[PDB]
């Protein structure tokens, strides 16, 4: 039993409440990168946060951060 709907989901939208923290905003983009990797959000996940946020990121380019 997964539920890997839910909890990805749950990831992404705490993901977006971080980078709209309006300290977490003014500090780089490898830095929130990292820091999202480490809660368990896949590189995906991270560009669909960056997305959401109106801050769009390519996918390589993360990928390219957490390599
Ligand atoms: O899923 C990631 O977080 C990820 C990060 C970095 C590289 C690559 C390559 C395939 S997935 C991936």
């Amino acid at each position: 039993m997964w539920h890997t709907h839910s909890e990805r989901e749950k990831r992404v939208s705490n993901a977006v409440e971080f980078l709209l923290d309006s300290r977490v905003r003014r500090t780089p983009t490898s830095s929130k990168v990292h820091f999202l990797k480490s809660k368990g959000l896949s590189a995906e996940e991270i560009c669909e946060a960056f997305t959401k946020v109106g801050q769009p990121k390519t996918l390589n380019e993360i990928k390219r951060i957490l390599s």
